[PDB]
């Protein structure tokens, strides 16, 4: 019934000890790198992954979907280059809500010209609460959310039809 | 505990998550805990997280 897109974390704001200017090959648009209009890549900056502690509290009488992801480096080396730390750990916190990532390094199959695998997931704020996000590395920040009021149970149509 | 009354029992029990480091120590008394449940047909391991919730 409300699909609102709000900025949850602005990014010239909301990090200001990491560099947000990450961009991937395998998400190109018009032959330059880009990446994820709703999420933001942190990495490190003067040489260095600083603690992040950032807490948002819902305040749209609406429940918002977050989305956020955990990155998982090839290699160790790839896992030092960006976090400068060979162990990461990803607390995102919430009243109904609770989860440690670590990050997995593992040479997976190239696919999307990359081994490296980026994991995405997402709740749902009630309105009246808060979601906490700690991370030494690995995180993919959300950058826009979406305050969602709902409706009647519909589905998906899989087809190759006009519209009218 | 062994179960011995022929009837399945329920077990109930808590984790405490305490608001600040502070706190964890004051009761605690470790900065880091472990809490290990463990039956024939269920494992977990619980890590007390440290968050300042509403």
């Amino acid at each position: 019934s409300s699909f609102e897109r709000f900025e949850i974390f602005p990014k010239e704001s909301s990090w200001p000890n990491h560099t947000t200017t990450g961009v991937s090959a395998s998400c190109s648009h018009n032959g330059e790198s880009s990446f994820y209009k709703n999420l933001l890549w942190l990495t490190g900056k003067n040489g260095l992954y600083p603690n992040l502690s950032k807490s948002y509290a819902n305040n749209k009488e609406k429940e918002v979907l977050v989305l956020w992801g955990v990155h998982h480096p090839p290699n160790i080396g790839d896992q030092r280059a960006l976090y400068h730390k060979e162990n990461a750990y990803v607390s995102v916190v919430s009243s109904h809500y609770s989860r440690k990532f670590t990050p997995e390094i593992a040479k997976r199959p190239k696919v999307r010209d990359q081994e490296g695998r980026i994991n995405y997931y997402w709740t749902l704020l009630e309105p009246g609460d808060t979601i906490i996000f700690e991370a030494n590395g690995n995180l993919i920040a959300p950058r826009y959310a979406f305050a969602l009021s709902r409706g009647f149970g519909s589905g998906i149509i899989n087809s190759n039809a006009p519209m009218d």
